[PDB]
């Protein structure tokens, strides 16, 4: 755009590409993200201009929105990286349990603070999680899903991850809840303790088989309504539940404790990001700075 100089491109995603650009105006640099024709749905800008007034310390800024020549950029807050970058920096090591439990933590405070203003983000991945050399780490892209409405494939033809999707989602369900970002930051916490994601299918059939396969296949009883949702089907095959001491070693009781609650099959049943804070696995939560190389 006109007032700013692009600096490079961080990357593309579902919504856009990214670029790393200064403004001119300010110098100050920042994530300007082109929007994916008939002139930008009258909803979508209204949705967007909810979120500018969406503040919150662990929550990347939206800083300016730019509908011109009926185009939308939206202008946001710059971070020199994502935890998905981080991770692969950190694979043979692993990111420290200490870290890990202050990133959760604030993970929790930014979902809490949007959820209590009933905006869900939908699409929680770790390529959506910022972190700058404090040890702060801030959720990108919230509430573009509900502002556009995801899609199959990302602006440049990628296919879109599944690993985060919740259950509830993938069985059809319409109307779904802030339970879904629990979900989600349920499958990022136990990858970043493994060091491997905990469901990479790569279907939504794949997907769905893999979450039965080791919280076990969902029926009446743990799952209330679970079989008249839309996609269930009665052929579905039946899997036992894993033991959670074997699916996230070596996280002791407390954090095992937080993350089948996290993981609970029934949306109503799932921990909010509230009652996830008060949990005693952050009794001795502290922050760590990380060991970022720019
Ligand atoms: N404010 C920002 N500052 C710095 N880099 C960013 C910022 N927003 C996104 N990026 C990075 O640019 C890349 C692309 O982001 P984009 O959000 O388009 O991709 P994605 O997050 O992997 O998927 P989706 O488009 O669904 O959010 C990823 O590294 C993302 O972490
Ligand atoms: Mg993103």
């Amino acid at each position: 755009m006109e007032n700013f100089q692009k600096v490079e491109k961080i990357g593309e995603g579902t919504y856009g590409v990214v670029y790393k650009a200064r403004n001119k105006l300010t110098g100050e640099v920042v994530a300007l993200k082109k929007i994916r024709t008939e002139g930008v749905p009258s909803t979508a800008i209204r949705e967007i201009s909810l979120l500018k007034e969406l503040n919150h310390p662990n929550i990347v800024k939206l800083l300016d929105v730019i509908h011109t020549e009926n185009k939308l950029y939206l202008v946001f807050e710059f971070l020199h990286q994502d935890l998905k970058k981080f991770m692969d920096a950190s694979a043979l090591t692993g990111i420290p349990l200490p870290l890990i439990k202050s990133y959760l933590f604030q993970l929790l405070q930014g979902l809490a603070f949007c959820h209590s203003h009933r905006v869900l983000h939908r699409d929680l991945k770790p390529q959506n999680l910022l972190i700058n050399t404090e040890g702060a780490i801030k959720l990108a892209d919230f509430g573009l899903a509900r502002a556009f409405g995801v899609p199959v494939r990302t602006y440049t033809h990628e296919v879109v991850t599944l690993w985060y999707r919740a259950p509830e989602i993938l069985l059809g369900c319409k109307y779904y809840s802030t339970a879904v970002d629990i979900w989600s930051l349920g499958c990022i916490f136990a990858e970043m303790v493994t060091r491997r994601a905990l469901f990479p299918g790569d279907s939504e059939i794949d997907q769905l088989f893999r979450i039965f396969r080791t919280l076990g296949t969902p029926d009446e009883v743990v799952w209330p309504g679970v079989t008249s949702m839309p996609d269930y089907k009665p052929s579905f095959p039946k899997w036992a539940r894993q033991d959670f001491s074997k699916v996230v070693p070596p996280l002791d009781e407390d954090g095992r404790s937080l993350l089948s609650q996290m993981l609970h099959y029934d949306p109503n049943k799932r921990i909010s990001a509230k009652a996830a804070l008060a949990h005693p696995f952050f009794q001795d939560v502290t922050k760590p700075v990380p060991h970022l190389r720019l």
